[PDB]
């Protein structure tokens, strides 16, 4: 069942950001998505979404996971011709993750997979790949 | 630098798995590749792509990660019309992974997706997600 | 092997400014490379590259090294948007540097040109012709 | 004005070798040239040029300097009693160092490019790339 | 990861002769490469290249390594008291060694054809052979 | 003169496989080669060819020498036919090694030649490489 998920963040110490849930998975159209709501406006939410749908063709089970980190943009009080400006988004960082899984799979299979990635993400490796930008040489 | 990567498989007791390189990755055409070598053929290795290019059109960098499970399938000693069957992948589980960091973006910016990313997939919401196929009602 | 390079800046007391190794050679094709990683973006690096190459046609040995010191402009937030623009360069001051070392040439003789390089580089003809832009007239 | 410089080879003790000025920086067609010297052939003089010439549709100051160091060779080694084979040049190790500085340039900036090639080029880094004839891998 | 390799040559006693690695194995496009560096000139280097690449069509692992060993020459022998003759590469002894592993074979198979070929190239049938100059009749 | 080679293959305890000579090289086209007939068939024989050959192109000689363990397919009676089919090759395993020696070659350059070959495949980097089919990384 659905309820809030919460990530931490990368620091010396952790911070919990907790993503309070916005939609359920309806059919395997709609994605459930997870809102951050810590800055004031929407702008400022980090959103996950999480998609479980059922590929026939493949006779599979695809996993489409999304992680949207925006940072907002410096703002002045002064904007030509008008108003001060309502706050934006100068980028994004995402993540997706994709997991596909065959109906013949095992239990063990799917903790293996995910056991994998998570480990991978945790290693240094991947630390080295995201963070500092850096190929394997 | 590239070394061998150890990543922990599901189970009660984790078993590390460590992927032995086989290529640097070269220029941004090519990506890195780690081998598991655990079973004796080529098709038992589970295997492991790292690949960092910089987009220009995006002023930005992007990293993809592939992590592929391969199991193989149950032989029988007598093959029709011929010999002893060589052994045979019978499915694969992989995942996907993709952070895409732009050019403006701070070191504490990469920090923070790629934890976001790390202590969802160690979420009980994403192991729910993966290893019981399930959505979010 | 590879391994970060410090170097002092000008000034009253120099500063160590530290590259770190962010590409290595492993290749003919594409050299190395160093990040400074003093600025909190990706353009406000200082870079040094350094390729040694064998050219068979001169039956030669080439060594290409390169500093690029940017200069981040001043950014200040929009006076028409109201929304700081993510940081820009201005323009970059580099230095290129081209050994070529022939095959039947000496350990002696690599030492001797590596010398007079670099002390022709600390002697105050080079520094009026490169800080004051003077010629010799 | 113009005159002459000394640098220091590469030995236990560095000798000094002084290049006289032979001749001046023409205007920005020529650049300026100072000789060696030292062996008796006009072979084994050791040369330096440097140029420093203001692009103006690149609103930049180019600054070139080049050191010529040749190494000779006899068809025989010398007798000291007869006629002897005259010297032919062997081979030479050139270096050439470009700076360019964009008009609206700093002269601590200036400094600052300068201070990077001179502390480099005396690294031991620069040393295991031109000296030991290896890169950075 | 990659080690210098310490080959003894043929004397009476055999003198170890090692090659320091000046670069790595590139990924699958350029080969590892290690240097001698006991002459005082860039030609009396002795090479070793070795490169293990995946020929996916053929569904097989290729690994070729080759030894370069030069011999020099100079127009007249030495005296140690003049300006003498650079020497001229007068020529060179390569070994080029080709294995070829198809995808589904066993690490026993690899043992076995590895041994094959270093227990031949010790036997006195390849000395006749390479050494003697002299076939099998 | 031909005489059979005894070469030892790769395991806890090695065992001596003996190629008997089955044709001896008298002329220049056409290699000699050694037959190991472990195997009852004809397929499963062990092979070595080697081929001494004067390039007067090059003013050389080459010495080519190959070695081909083949790896007996299982062969289970027919379960169609039920007539178990003859035996057959699933796959081959080749070492190919080249050895070139100029006409000027001494006979102590043609030992260190043999010697570095026979050294490095005895080498723990030449059994990273071929038996753990690793890169130097
Ligand atoms: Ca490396």
């Amino acid at each position: 069942q659905i309820a809030n998920v919460v990530l931490a963040d990368g620091q010396a110490a952790p911070a919990d950001k907790t993503f309070e849930p916005q939609r359920g998975q309806n059919g395997v159209t709609d994605p459930a998505e997870w809102w951050e709501k810590s800055s004031p406006t929407l702008n400022g939410y980090r959103r996950l979404t999480a998609l479980v749908r059922r590929n026939a063709a493949s006779k599979s089970v695809k996993v489409k996971v999304a992680i949207y980190d925006p940072t907002l943009a410096v703002t002045a009080p002064s904007t030509a011709s008008g108003i001060q400006p309502s706050p934006t988004v100068a980028f994004t960082c995402p993540v997706f993750i994709e997991f596909t899984l065959p109906d013949a799979c095992t239990i063990q299979n799917r903790k293996d997979i995910l056991a994998y990635a998570k480990n991978f993400l945790a290693s240094a490796t991947a630390t080295d790949l995201v963070v500092n930008t850096a190929p394997q040489y």
